[PDB]
């Protein structure tokens, strides 16, 4: 049986891991490590994206917090804290006798419940015309801006009419340089790599392009091959050829619409000199990403050759210019922001920042609720949870009632980062909710305000929260029931 | 003769790695497996299937669960268990001063025994019209549409008139990403991989397929070459050469029939180049799985070769399309000349491998059905009856095949006491209840809830084990525990 | 003198390893062993074929056990259970100063006594009119077609007239699936591997074969060789040339008469194209074995060339037919027997049986004599050798009377394999045939019975004990002879 | 530990079964035990081999004690008792294994236990008592003894009845009385005691030295002649203090030696000297005699009413205020007898008998118990097993055909031959265990299991 707990003590050190990261007031980590850079952050979602690994269960929770969390709703941390929290609960309660499955069903009846009793505290928020601009403030002074860029972003692209789906084709580039907020908003595509060459007029106009990822020799169908070049006058037909066949990969893509190309892998030597003077000058290279974005954005049908395009496809861009960067405008359509800033710091905090903005906002598109965050609705699911057990017999009303104290961990973890004493203020305003009947106030937790928590507008979503608690639910599911731990 | 303890020693063990995982409440047990991913499950059958190889008993074990039970019925975790109860047994018969051969023979005796009484409680399900979906439910809450896409998938492919022996021809593939609920009614075959090229036609109607085993290239002899060539004329000689003996081979193939071909071993460099300038979309390269589905579905006749071919041989499909599922695609094809294949969109990615394993018990439960309409009901409840009925026949048989027969019963009861303590229960006292209320009430129906919600008397719950998998569970229980019960010296050179 | 008990300790070991699969009850045992499958099996014949290599005399023991029994006669676990028991009276006579070589004269003066003595203990079984049918259901519900069929082939294919010697000519092929006894008798030889090509047309009449054993591309004697390929036009004239003396190998064979062919090692890509246009099609190829089995058959002089073959030899073949294995009727003559089965252990089993079954028959038609088994023989020919042992003087009077009670170890090993009391049952049944003048009963064994022998059916032949005791007092000779054990 | 001290217990006991499994029976082993320095002394019947061996775990010395005070002190057979309880504790482990708590066990031993004890009543065949059958009911155990064992214990018994004696037994001649070795001490005393009022007295014999610092110093003649006197006078006065009260004889531990003994001859006292415990609470029991821890303060009252007090060449004493023989087994039997008349017949008939009971009766129960008395049927069946074994049968086989023969010639009789020459019906050969001889034993193993499965950590 030690075993199980074996694995409840693992999890229950990632947890303590990332408990001190939760809220606001969260701490950053190191992470490094590659002999590279290194990053420090709260939000946990790029906090377990390392993590070094260790135990097999921890791994297991690793990959399902990353699951559906980080990867479709927002909050991580809050899954890894909850499921080690509910952990810490099912020890006591399996050294009181009771079998795991129970626990873990339990465990299920429980969840039902809290998720069941978020749809009660819910709010609503409509789409359309703006009003989402102050939704978004909440997401992080310097928002004001941010989110009109943000709501005006994905709401240009996105299903909307009706499937409720973005798309994203949306991400961001961000310059080293700058002021703050002085960041941009576009409506096209935008890359670095710049012309290669210098000498290339800026300003396509009504480009036409040539997305291809082929090498420039022409290669032959593998036999034995070698060669000979005997004669010097081999050595100069041997030459003469493939300088004839570098003009083949020239007017052949100009006759079916030149401007500027586009090409991955080599570009080679003098390339770059017999496409000056034909006005065809592409770029090399980046790959896939940033590829791609160009494909769906204007036309584009990427050509693997090599002599086989014919349009068709390609097109069509009606701008490209600039002191490395190429950006282009007016494009068939696709949006990608752009941001200002300094020190290196300025950004990639903003991105972070935005980040969080655009997952909100793609959630309410797909069902437009809120719940009241600060740990209150995960009090007033503790009430409810903890009331449906109190009419519930057997042996799932413990476990029902542990799940109560389990959720009521987010409260004390956010008081905990703040500086509160972590029982008494949860305390405090758990009796302020059950009195008052106001599922909306709980933990500051900014150590400025009336402690609403309706006010200072603080909204986790709800799918949000729904898809923490199931995701929980469904990790602390497997822990309890995995045993035996295999491995060759 | 300590030799055939140790045998039963790390049986038993491998057993009680089991019982913990059986029923609905069972275990996961971690396992992973080689520089991959991990593999969480219920069901032995795949435990069995990796687990840790190690002593020959054990891969007796493995070897025998997979020969019979995992190949053709469902149940295979009750298969080690029960094995490793008999064992328990007769080792105790062993030191009482029994011989094995005697033990063995009386653990013959009453398998018969009770094989023969699972017939007694056997009950009829009917066939052709929606009887059989709503007692799928017992194999796994996404039960209603899970059975119906079950009996739509053996009953569209089976003899049925009559025979009643079929399988195969139809398989499963999971593109993880979804929820459970968007599973969908199914048509034709569906594969993996791309025609390649992007430029290439994603939708390719009214196709007529060519599959074929081959390699793209022009043969050279094989015999010991030093090609060299010669002047930069040859270069392009060469090159003139091969760029028209690959597409002597592609309007071969357009004089028979078009549209899409379907290539195995290499595709070549150019190749899907001088394929898409002469507008054929084949595709590569897959091994005889999914070669084979392709041929029997539509057409096929693989050809071995290799420019070689008339058509004839060409099936004829009435759609084919490349469908991209996030970021990689697959392309299925329907309307075919038929052979239909499943597909699980689950999410989560371990979502998804539950479905499938849950898939595949409606599959071999459906298709034991057909083969004879009989079931016993679970939970134990079978296990019980034939207890009593083999502790029944041994009161009233003498010498030493008596007690083989009384540890035979004690050792089917260890199926209702694993599913007593895996769900809670205490395993002796609700085990000796049940089999209380079976003389009592005279039904071999009620025992081991086993969900701790319900009458306890299982004829309601319908969970039905039908006959051929109790009746093989034992067969090849009493085998299993007949071959270790003999062996010794364990040579192993 | 020590080296003597090292060798008589290390045999002993190998008998007591062996004693518990004799008789009907023996065990199984594992073997595997080169990472490959598993064999459980009684019939220590197979037993011996394995068995790990350790001590020196051990692997004397086990070349001898081999070296006539297993090959030519049946029983082979009696050897060297007889051998062990032989060597454990030994000991004790050793010990009480009796020198070896006269233990080993003794046991020779006692050998002849036996075997002398097993000519009046014989019965006589006749042939060429079935009444061998009912001797083979020994060897193994089941049986009684399969006796049927093992005579129907053994008289087929025999010297008989007169020269009394067999074949073996035969070999059998199982496959799995099927139902028991559906098995089927054949009058010619049946081979897997299919023609190698699906259009090829099944059923080859009169068909006229070509064995070859040659590969296919027309080799260079041996010189520094190496080649230059220069241009392309010499490329596509080497292609062209062994595409050319591939028809060369096609069009004459088709002059000696074609239907099918019969290929060893390599049978090329193209090759089978070329091949399928003419109507020759082979297969390829599995060699030596199932090769000459069709060679004796039909024709057929195996040709290891390579455009030499001439007709003159090959042929006849009168059928050719089928998923996967072709098999062939009609022939110039031949029998190779087939079996149904399912599960895999259905099969291989009954395989085991025939083998018991065919080498019973070749034994009787060699000398149609047997005497009865369960250790029967075994005790009469120890009332025998006792007997002339109390009229015989000096020291190889012990050594004979060792000689019985190592006989009587047979009934003993035969009585533990089945749980009886070993001493009890055997003194038993020693009493009931010096009265009742019966050298038949001993050894029920199957606990079910009159115990009488003569009933039951157990035949162990005559030149099988015969053989078996030659083999078992050889042995035992070399084990008291050797010493010194030099090696290297 | 906390429960695994269970299994380890059980491992314990079980290992003292396991060494005096080999003798049970007739053909028991015989166990050389030495002791020390002593000497060696094989033979079979556990009840000696109990007192000797060692005390290895706290348990292996409980097996003691409850096997021997009881059945050595009440019937006759300790070997069964022994293996009957590790039979027992074996089963109850895979009960535990099997999760069964183990006071419901104990319980269900309890209640098995009741079965097999209230059967023995239904298996038992009486045996009529006053004169003769006794006698030829004893060669079981050659022909005099049967008539001297049953006079002796017709001489001393109730009778009329509650049936209970012992102990006025020990140790070929009739017998009369109590007899003691030694003598009187200087034979010119008389021989001829009878009416005598015996002081039984262990003490010394000194002059009651004082308490203050001490140091005598003498000079020659004058003082030491005077101490030599002075101690015989006060000798004088012991003498004349146990004249007093009583008369005649008196029996003494410690020291005489010295004149001393003459003395007493001058002043008719022949007492004796010397002896421990034995032969002092022997004629204190049978005669009089109480005993006093003095050294010439008592009252007499004490002395005993020994009749006759005689001297042949070991003094022995007759007519008494009990009966001893002179040169075991069946005068414990006999007791029983005169307890409770009835007898089964053994051989481990009896113990199979018991067994079909149990196990007819625990077909018919609900609950756990229901294992508990299957397990004790099992345990019982280890006596004909054991049995069996130890004269070189097959033990399950005559084990089990006796069982089969039981129910279908309706005969708790026959068993286990066991001496390899007979007929099997057990009903010859005359083999009888009594009633309370087996239903004593059922008690005591039932009593050690359940003890045994109570305890738990205990140091
Ligand atoms: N202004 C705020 N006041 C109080 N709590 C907040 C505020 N902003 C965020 N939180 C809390 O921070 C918690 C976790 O957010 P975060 O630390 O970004 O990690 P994650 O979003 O991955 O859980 C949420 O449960 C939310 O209640
Ligand atoms: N709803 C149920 N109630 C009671 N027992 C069940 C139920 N479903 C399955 N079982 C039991 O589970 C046992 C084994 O099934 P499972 O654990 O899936 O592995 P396997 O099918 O390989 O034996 C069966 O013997 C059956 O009696
Ligand atoms: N039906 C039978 N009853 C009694 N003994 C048998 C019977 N069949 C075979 N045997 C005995 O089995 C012995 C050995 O046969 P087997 O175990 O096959 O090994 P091997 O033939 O190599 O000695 C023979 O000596 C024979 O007496
Ligand atoms: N003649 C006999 N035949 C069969 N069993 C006997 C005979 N005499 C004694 N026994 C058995 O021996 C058993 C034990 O006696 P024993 O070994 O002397 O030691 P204890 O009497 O102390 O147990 C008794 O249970 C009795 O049944
Ligand atoms: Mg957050
Ligand atoms: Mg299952
Ligand atoms: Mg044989």
């Amino acid at each position: 049986l030690e075993a199980l707990k074996s694995h409840i003590m693992a999890a229950k050190a990632v947890a303590n891991t990332m408990r001190t990261s939760l809220g606001p007031n969260g701490l950053d980590k190191m992470m490094v490590d590659k002999d590279g850079d290194v990053t420090v952050t709260n939000d946990g979602a790029t906090i377990l994206s390392m993590m070094d690994v260790d135990h097999q269960i921890a791994k297991l929770m690793v990959e399902l917090s990353k699951s559906q969390d980080d990867e479709i709703g927002d909050g991580t941390t809050g899954v890894v804290v909850l499921a080690g929290a509910l952990l810490e609960e099912a020890e006591q309660l399996l050294d009181r006798g009771i079998h795991p499955i129970r626990i873990a069903d339990g465990y299920e009846q429980a969840a039902r419940v809290a998720i069941e009793r978020l749809d009660k505290i819910s709010d609503s928020v409509l789409v359309d015309i703006k009003d989402t601009e102050p939704l978004i403030q909440t997401a992080k002074s310097c928002h004001r801006q941010m989110a009109e860029i943000a709501v005006n972003a994905v709401l240009t692209v996105a299903d909307m009419e009706r499937r409720d789906v973005d798309f994203e084709l949306i991400k961001v580039e961000g310059k080293v340089g700058g002021r703050l907020e002085d960041t941009k908003l576009i409506k096209g595509v935008i890359v670095d790599k710049d012309f290669s060459h210098p000498q290339m007029p800026k300003k396509v106009e009504d480009a036409k392009i040539a997305i291809l990822t082929c090498p420039f020799e022409p290669p032959k169908p593998k036999t034995k091959h070698k060669l000979d070049v005997t004669s010097v006058e081999d050595y100069k037909a041997l030459q003469k050829y493939e300088k004839e066949k570098f003009e083949e990969m020239i007017q052949q893509i100009k006759e079916t619409g030149a401007n500027l190309a586009i090409c991955q892998w080599g570009f080679d030597d003098e390339a770059n000199h017999l496409l000056l003077q034909n006005n065809l000058p592409a770029v090399r290279w980046v790959g896939g990403p940033e590829i791609e974005l160009i494909a769906i954005a204007t036309g584009g049908r990427i050509v693997p050759r090599f002599s086989e395009l014919t349009a068709e496809k390609l097109g069509f861009a009606g701008l490209v210019q600039e002191t490395k960067d190429k950006m282009l405008v007016i494009e068939q359509c696709a949006v990608t922001i752009f941001i200002r800033g300094g020190n290196k710091m300025i950004i990639e905090e903003a991105k972070r920042s935005l980040h969080d903005a655009l997952c909100v906002i793609r959630n309410l598109i797909r069902d437009n609720r809120v719940v009241y965050g600060g740990g209150a609705a995960e009090i007033s699911c503790a009430l409810a949870v903890s009331q449906e057990a109190d009419k519930c017999p057997t042996l799932e009303q413990y476990a029902m009632r542990a799940f109560a104290d389990a959720l009521e961990v987010i409260p004390m973890a956010l008081s905990e980062n703040s500086g509160m004493n972590p029982i008494q203020t949860m305390t405090e305003v758990r009796a302020r909710q059950v009195k008052e009947m106001n599922p909306a106030l709980g933990i500051d937790c900014l150590h400025k305000g009336t402690n609403d928590m309706k006010q200072q507008h603080v909204i986790e979503t709800l799918i949000g929260k729904k898809q923490q608690i199931s995701l929980a639910t469904q990790m602390v599911r497997m822990i309890l029931k995995i045993d035996d731990i295999r491995k060759p």
